[PDB]
């Protein structure tokens, strides 16, 4: 049979993204197709499994939802493992935001503001935790060797963060079959309406890191198309309004990244900028508009509360279906519950393209493999690539990333990134400190061990203090 | 004949090191070697050349001195042209230490201690100016292209700093025959004497950048010979005393970079840490001894002023000569004018290997060509060498150097070199100013255009900001 497992399915708006994926999916909605829900949350791995089988019944499609507390079942025999679990110590948080959050403030505590995993060209709320990440990389690594001896022509699906951290780990550490996934891609479409043009039209690429993509091809009727965007700039930048705090493709950081690296940063990595944007909440506001963009005091912690009231929302869904059966998820809530129209998500497309050969282009976290020569081969990068039957395979990066791309920005990043790993696999506190040293906030040496030390203190860190003791 | 030419010969203690070693040596001490004085300061240029032959002649060597202000009298049909040369505004300074030590002051007065051009891994005094270095890269760079029209066999031997930056500039836009010299190296023997070891049983290497060089082997006896470092370091390290500002070798500074990276940094390296060594001058007091090291507010302007004075003695010097020709330079002085034994510096080796095919074992500024493997093939490095008749033979690095150096030191160094090179040929102050976006002094945008704007507005700046407009 095909076993598609969900390590992680309480995430429920995202396990029910992926069922209707699948349901709404020829060639996978089929008796055949076992989907296996699996998470360490009772309650909403419950939820999420009521509300699965309601959403595939409503749609008319024959696969079987599992529910399973077991990752060694979910795991076992997989075909694609999809990782989108956000650990938490269960004897202190409800989920894994929590622990982000509350070290955040022990950081901005010591002078760091937006915490210690808020850093140049990373600045994405909840991508890294304590640098090292360890509860997330830890469990993708457990996953990977279960998967080895369970699974082992499965893929591993990685969405969870730090998908470049984690990836690269898994894939240096243990070789198995992993591939990291976002669709941070997804900016360039604004920028096409924003200029007025016909995507179908656009001849366009992207390549870079996750979170750190450049749109390196923008062509539009056989010439170059970025003297569009000067014009745009020049005549509707000064006008720009931001409709929501994650509105920022077209925001003044974005263009005066554009105008330094040549190129236009793409999605999430518009929020991945230099310290010259984000020294303070003010700073913000001036390059992101009005909210300050996502990453700060005031929109991270309401976008949070959000999150938690939609999970319990979606919980108590759960208990009125099974009270009124009779109803009509995709009538009440056609939002949450979409019919007909795909999400547009990468996973279920990626899915239908190693097992049916459906062709598809994707953009998706994979070595480099001499796609960027003037990176290491094994470096992960996120690409654009074919997917089919046999195999991923690479685009031809055409025009290459620019120069300052490479040295300030690029390279930087991957240098963090290897600060990260070495201080996951060392074990070692000094790699910590080490990364904090070149950290503009820091201004003491005693600064960075008391922060450092408040933050093992926590109760639910008992397990990360043990690891660098 | 043998053209032998001196670019800034008003060093004038370098330049009689020069010319001591030239006579001193069998193979060069002819009438066939001509030693030409070049240099724009006459007073300078003038003491120099009036030292130089009343040196020779006490040391009984039939070489000639030219001395000559025409740059392309100096370089053409040169065989070797060594480059000394520290540029300078002679309507408002004497010397070009002055120009470093004035913008220092400036960058201080902004908030950045020790100056702009202090950055982490590279606190070296007056190693680059404005974080691009101007004058001197474009000096070093008239010299190349001068040289490969009217001299395009012979060696450009950088000694002026940045001879990291200038090399990799000059190699890589003019293909000019450049090799890059500093004999920091020279602090193994430091180690060697206070571990009790005779230098010639200890089978040693070092490799890295310049003023980024480790000691990656290290044995004894058949045996790695760090774990007598550890026991040193364990049993006398708290007793260590710097004897003079620049004694660092074996300081508490060098221990920690050691335990961390794993080999203990050479030479300058040992300046050139991380901002945990350097936040202050009580820090630098706590890592480097009493005296705070030699790249502190008091220690820097001391040395030159000693220097200067040294010029001041030595050009009263060349005057005593004319009036008392029976003077023996070398009795009254011999420290300045020493007789039978060489320096120990390698710009004189390394023209007896090239010229009379004397191999010998040198530690110069080249480009990587795969010795270490991980860096790009053009990235300048300072490699162990052999120089005889017939090019430079690079030594195999073993073993490799350590991850941590890698990651957390040679990549961020060799990034710099990237950024300043980057601000030098865009002439593009954005550039200047995302270096300085990197800089943990940094607190806010508008300090980094400040600083700038009061540096460029110097009146001895004229030509450097008339570049960057
Ligand atoms: N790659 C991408 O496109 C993006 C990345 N993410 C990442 O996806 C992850 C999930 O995000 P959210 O859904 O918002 O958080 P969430 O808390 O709603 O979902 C995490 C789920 O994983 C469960 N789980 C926790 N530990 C587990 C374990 N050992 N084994 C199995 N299941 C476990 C949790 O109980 C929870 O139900 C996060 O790490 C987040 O950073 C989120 C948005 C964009
Ligand atoms: N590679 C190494 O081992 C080391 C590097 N250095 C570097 O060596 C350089 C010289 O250092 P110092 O002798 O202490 O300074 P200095 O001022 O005593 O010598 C510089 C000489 O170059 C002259 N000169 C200036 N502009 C010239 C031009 N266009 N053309 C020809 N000659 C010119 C100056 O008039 C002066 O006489 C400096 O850049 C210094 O940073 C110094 C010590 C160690």
């Amino acid at each position: 049979h095909m076993k598609i497992s969900i390590i992680g399915a309480g995430s429920v708006r995202f396990a029910l993204q992926l069922v209707g994926d699948i349901a709404q999916t020829e060639e996978l909605s089929r008796e055949d197709t076992h989907i296996y829900m699996m998470d360490v949350h009772e309650r909403r791995l419950n939820a999420s499994y009521i509300l699965a089988r309601k959403y595939v019944e409503e749609l008319n499609s024959p696969v079987k939802i599992v529910k399973t507390s077991s990752l060694d079942e979910a795991i076992d025999g997989a075909d694609f493992i999809i990782n989108t679990a956000y650990p938490y110590d269960p004897r202190y948080h409800d989920s894994g935001s929590q622990r982000w959050d509350e070290v955040t403030k022990v950081g901005e505590k010591h002078g760091y503001y937006r915490g210690i995993d808020s850093q140049e060209l990373n600045m994405v709320s909840t991508y890294t935790y304590v640098l090292s990440s360890y509860p997330d990389m830890k469990l993708a690594l457990e996953i990977a060797e279960k998967m080895k001896k369970m699974a082992p022509k499965a893929y591993l699906m990685q969405t969870a963060n730090p998908v470049f951290e984690i990836t690269q780990a898994v894939r240096r550490w243990t070789g198995a079959n992993i591939v990291g996934f976002c669709h941070g891609v997804a900016g360039v479409y604004e920028v096409f309406e924003k200029l007025d043009l016909d995507p179908e039209e656009v001849d366009w690429q992207v390549a870079g890191v996750n979170h750190g993509i450049w749109l390196n091809r923008f062509r539009y009727r056989g010439e170059d198309a970025y003297p569009l965007l000067d014009e745009w700039i020049e005549k509707k930048l000064p006008e720009w309004e931001p409709k929501n705090p994650w509105d920022t493709q077209m925001s003044p950081a974005a263009m005066d990244m554009y105008k330094f690296y040549g190129m236009l940063p793409i999605g999430d990595t518009v929020r991945n900028g230099s310290w010259k944007y984000h020294y303070n909440l003010e700073t913000k506001k001036k390059w992101f508009g009005k909210f300050g963009g996502i990453d700060n005091e005031v929109e991270r912690p309401k976008f949070h509360e959000q999150l938690r009231r939609a999970r319990e929302r979606l919980i108590k869904l759960a208990e009125e279906v099974q009270q009124n059966p009779g109803m009509k998820l995709t009538e009440e809530h056609p939002e949450i519950f979409p019919k007909g129209k795909l999400s547009g998500e990468q996973h279920i497309p990626f899915i239908n393209a190693i097992a049916n050969n459906k062709r598809v282009r994707l953009f998706l976290n994979v070595e480099n493999q001499g796609t960027l020569k003037d990176f290491p081969d094994d470096v992960v990068m996120e690409l654009p690539v074919w997917v089919d039957c046999c195999g991923i395979h690479r685009e031809k990066v055409e025009p290459d990333l620019t120069h300052r791309i490479k040295i300030f920005y690029l390279w930087p990043r991957i240098l963090r990134m290897e600060w990260n790993l070495e201080a996951y696999i060392s074990r070692d506190r000094k790699v910590l400190e080490e990364i904090l040293i070149r950290d503009p906030r820091t201004k003491s040496y005693e600064q960075i061990v008391q922060v450092l030390d408040e933050i093992f203190n926590l109760p639910f860190n008992e397990e990360l203090r043990r690891y660098y003791k």
